[PDB]
């Protein structure tokens, strides 16, 4: 249950070949994501390393998006996609949106029949996020939205967070981090590199 949400929430983005920052920018339009939205996005990512094609395959970039409570019962945002010929349920989950969505999520919050789509139809992608848990820790308020996959571990997702992985499973705890599917929530990085904390502890 909520009642309200936070301003920013992080989408763990995982690149697939044949996808580049003009797409996710498409998939992922939003009050932050604009039209042209490279530094809002970059800003976020100011580790990640591109290749001559931009990104690189099989690497993550964390693409900011509001978190809303939705109807009072769930912490989340509803990104707007339109589909082309060919498109199901299938292909906008685990494709376009990188399992950051779900089947069960997509069929959920859009009427149409889920076994056949229509083409240029404007379908509601649900995205869930966190604004933090209070009686986990206080010291982060901005969460990276990850969802898990086949060569993920617990171990390699805290090394590069700079977390204890203590930490990380106390944030999920019904979470096995090798199983290869789901999300977890992981706390993210400001454009600064710090970990923007639960309450706010500058000055005003
Ligand atoms: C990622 O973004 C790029 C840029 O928008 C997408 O590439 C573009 O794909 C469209 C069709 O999906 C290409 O369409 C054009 O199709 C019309 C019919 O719609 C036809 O007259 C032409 O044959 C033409 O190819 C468009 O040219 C192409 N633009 C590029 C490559 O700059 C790409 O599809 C996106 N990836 C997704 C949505 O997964
Ligand atoms: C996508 O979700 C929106 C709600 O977020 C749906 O829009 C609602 O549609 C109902 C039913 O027609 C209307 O009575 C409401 O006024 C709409 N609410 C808002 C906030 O716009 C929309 O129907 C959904 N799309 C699909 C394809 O199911
Ligand atoms: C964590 O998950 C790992 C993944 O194994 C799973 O194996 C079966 C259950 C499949 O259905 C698929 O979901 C996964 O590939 C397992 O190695 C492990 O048993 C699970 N638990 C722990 C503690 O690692």
């Amino acid at each position: 249950k909520c009642v309200k949400g936070c301003d920013v929430a992080l989408a763990s983005y995982y690149i697939i070949p044949s996808i580049q920052l003009r797409n996710i920018s498409n998939f992922m339009q939003s009050k932050i994501v604009l039209t042209n939205s490279f530094d809002v996005i970059m800003s976020y990512n100011r580790d990640v390393v591109f290749d001559k094609s931009g990104l690189i395959s099989y690497t993550r970039i964390n693409v900011p998006f509001p978190c809303e409570c939705i109807g009072g019962e769930f912490l989340g945002h509803v990104f707007e996609y339109t589909t082309k010929e060919g498109d199901d349920y299938d292909l906008i989950a685990n494709t376009y949106y990188a399992s950051l969505t779900t089947v069960e999520l997509l069929k959920k919050f859009n009427s149409y029949d889920p076994n056949h789509i229509p083409v240029k139809a404007k379908i509601n992608v649900t995205v869930i996020c966190s604004c933090g848990n209070s009686q986990i820790s206080k010291d982060y308020g901005l969460f990276v939205t990850y969802p898990l996959r086949s060569d993920d571990t617990l171990a390699k997702i805290a090394t590069k967070a700079g977390l204890d992985e203590g930490l990380i499973q106390n944030f999920n705890q019904d979470a096995n981090f090798s199983i290869g599917s789901g999300i977890v929530f992981i706390p993210g990085r400001d454009q600064n590199g710090h970990f923007f904390p639960l309450y706010s502890r500058t000055g005003i």
